[PDB]
Order: C-alpha cells, then structure tokens, then sequence
C-alpha cells in the first residue's frame, strides 16, 4: 500500500502533539492494551505481576517501556513508508524472541486509535484517523511479511 502526502501530513500532525508528552502516552497506550486484551501481558516477563491498573500507573518500569515503544514506533513514521531498515531489527526481535503473533500488534495498533481519540479530539477526526489507520496497517503488512521471511510468519 502507498499512503498519499496529505494523509502523512494527518498522521505527523497527530504525531506532534503525542510527542509533547511520550512518557504519558506511553503509558497510556500499554495499559490500554493490557486492559482491552489481557492476554498480551502474558508476553511480558517483567509486567506480568502487575494485579491492578493502579499498579500499572505506578510502575516506572512500564513508563519507561512506554517511552522506547512510542520512540520507535515515531522513528517509522517519520520515514513515511521508507522505513525497511528499521523494520528489520524489530521484526526479528518480535519473531524470534519475543513470539508476538501480528494479532498482538493489531491489538496495539486499537489501542493507539483509542487514546488518540480521547486525548486529540480536535485533531483525530474521521479523516486523521482513517490516515493513522492506513499507516499502521502499512506497518503491520511489512512487519507480517518479515515474520514470514524470517520464519515466523506468527
Ligand atoms: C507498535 C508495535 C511495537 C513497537 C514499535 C514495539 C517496540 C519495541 C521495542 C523498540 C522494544 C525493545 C527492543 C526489542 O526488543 O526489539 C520492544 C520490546 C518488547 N516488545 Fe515490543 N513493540 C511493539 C509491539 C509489541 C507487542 C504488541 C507486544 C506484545 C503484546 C510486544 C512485546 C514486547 C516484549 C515482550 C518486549 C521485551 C520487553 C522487556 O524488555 O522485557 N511488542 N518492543
């Protein structure tokens, strides 16, 4: 799939204000998922623990995860589609070690419309987030392929 440049310039305008506040976001967005999708913190070793929202608020840990997330999902965005070498490393990470099937990260992928939407409303109307859409689902399908190349396909 190609994205069009207004529909990057959607996407990046949304970026800017995220990354007014990356660790709050961060934040967020994984307690989101764990929330909505309970299974996926089982993936995480050192979160697993955590009983409670509240003790997910607190957690530094998790904050600071957060941060390298939304820093390395914001690194491929800002290549808009041009991003094969930093794919790479995240894919095999993901495959290989981690064993994140791609329905974990469609997973995400709704987790980060969500807040979105709550937290940007007058900037993540229809359009916005059919753009945002359309590049995480760009996302997906070359991290969906790398899986299969790297022999995970999962
Ligand atoms: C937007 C999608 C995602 C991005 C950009 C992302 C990025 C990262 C990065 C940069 C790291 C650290 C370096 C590495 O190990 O590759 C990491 C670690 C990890 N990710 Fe992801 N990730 C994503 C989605 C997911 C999902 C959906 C899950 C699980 C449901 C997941 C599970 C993990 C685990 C288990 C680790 C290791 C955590 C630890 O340090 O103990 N990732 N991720």
């Amino acid at each position: 799939m190609v994205l069009s440049e207004g529909e990057w310039q959607l996407v990046l305008h949304v970026w800017a204000k995220v990354e007014a506040d990356v660790a709050g976001h961060g934040q967020d967005i994984l307690i989101r998922l764990f929330k909505s999708h309970p299974e996926t913190l089982e993936k995480f070793d050192r979160f697993k623990h955590l009983k409670t929202e509240a003790e997910m608020k607190a957690s530094e840990d998790l904050k600071k995860h957060g941060v390298t997330v939304l820093t390395a999902l914001g690194a491929i965005l800002k290549k808009k589609g041009h991003h094969e070498a930093e794919l790479k490393p995240l894919a095999q990470s993901h495959a290989t070690k981690h064993k994140i099937p791609i329905k974990y990260v469609e997973f995400i992928s709704e987790a980060i419309i969500h807040v979105l939407h709550s937290r940007h409303p007058g900037n993540f109307g229809a359009d916005a987030q059919g753009a945002m859409n359309k590049a995480l689902e760009l996302f997906r399908k070359d991290i969906a392929a790398k899986y299969k190349e790297l022999g995970y396909q999962g």
